[PDB]
């Protein structure tokens, strides 16, 4: 009730904060995000949140440096490693594209989520080579190409889009939309990121980077949620 | 200047901002907030923005009290005849579907902005009966029928949907993104405002409501935009 069933978080600033810190490397901007993460969802767990959706990789982060990007794309799949590890029983799902990562790290990532229990007290998203209007075109193809193999007419293609139709074919089909999306770096933009399903998302901002975020901001996400 | 191209506002706070002031008639919250967008869209049009949108009625904003909704339809009806009066010579669009707000209504506010020219300095969108994913769906069976019309066959149309397919079919279709969203009264959502065009949208908040909101609060807006 004052508490978000489903909480999604958007983690900038990473690079920025390795710069602050006096770092050449920006890949310890990265890792020391991906503690933040582990920590984040541990917090998550404890306060009785359902779901929570990590933002790891946007197609805008793929047309990056090749060797930085291929460094940020290894850290990533040892934050899902860790996602997934037995002890913490947590239901993982991916959310995106595993063909835009390379094979090595898609293999990896899609047998660290298929370890997981389909049933869990906690659920964790992780949004890997993602984008939110990309997601709505993939959900209309998936919704017409069933219709198409269940033999629609073109007309009847035609008629068959609803938003009860796209929802239940994003990423996220069977899932409650977002309550609450945290967002860092004094960035006050949604960037795509659950497009369709953060319609009516309370936003909650914070100036500090995502390396940077802590205990007590979560805290204080939680308390101004609940105060709304 | 770093001006927003297209400017949207979302005017929260009308009632509370009459409960507020002691007004016994939260209607009245309504008229103030009515004359609010007038000068806000002086404001706008005096700074040199291209175009505003002006969520006027939202499809749940439907489901009020007769009374209540019968004064806000008359009062948003005045807002467009004012908007479109041939002295301003701005170009106004609706964005949204007439046939939720009756009749009569419908037919006013129709005459109105087929009154105005297509080519002018400034642009309006009034956005009335409007929500989010409708608007998303509508794009897409518009787009579809369009590829059926050309002469695609089922199988084509599976794979038909693309992103510039789907924003060139919306109702601001041929129009720029907005650049700044604005809401008032401390509201920190979007509410499917605009959803597929504002992925990459700057939001700002201001705790005032909106028939407190001032020049210097959209100087303030403009001021922090620039600022991002
Ligand atoms: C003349 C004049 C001042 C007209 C404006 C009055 C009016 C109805 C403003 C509402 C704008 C708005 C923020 C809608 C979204 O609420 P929502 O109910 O659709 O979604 P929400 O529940 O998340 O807020």
């Amino acid at each position: 009730s004052d508490l978000p069933r489903h909480i999604a978080v958007l983690c900038d600033g990473n690079r920025r904060w390795a710069r602050s810190a006096g770092y050449d490397d920006v890949s310890y901007g990265y890792r020391m995000g991906a503690a933040k993460i582990a920590e984040m969802l541990r917090w998550c767990h404890e306060a009785g949140i359902e779901l929570a959706t990590v933002y790891l990789l946007s197609t805008e982060n793929l047309q990056r440096d090749p060797d930085e990007l291929a460094a940020l794309i290894e850290i990533i799949t040892d934050v899902v490693e860790e996602i997934c590890a037995p002890a913490n029983h947590w239901s993982v799902r991916t959310v995106g594209d595993l063909g835009l990562i390379g094979e090595e790290p898609a293999r990896r990532l899609r047998g660290a989520v298929e370890s997981t229990p389909e049933v869990a007290s906690f659920h964790v998203n992780v949004a890997v080579g993602y984008g939110g209007r990309r997601e709505i075109v993939d959900a209309v193809r998936a919704l017409l190409s069933k219709e198409l193999a269940n033999g629609a007419t073109a007309e009847e293609l035609v008629d068959a889009v609803t938003v009860e139709g796209i929802s239940e074919n994003l990423y996220t089909s069977g899932q409650p939309d977002p309550d609450l999306v945290i967002r860092t770096s004094g960035e006050q933009r949604l960037s795509g990121f659950l497009l369709w399903q953060s319609a009516y998302s309370e936003m909650w901002f914070t100036e500090a980077h995502w390396p940077a975020f802590r205990h007590v901001d979560f805290l204080r996400a939680l308390r101004d949620y609940s105060a709304r």
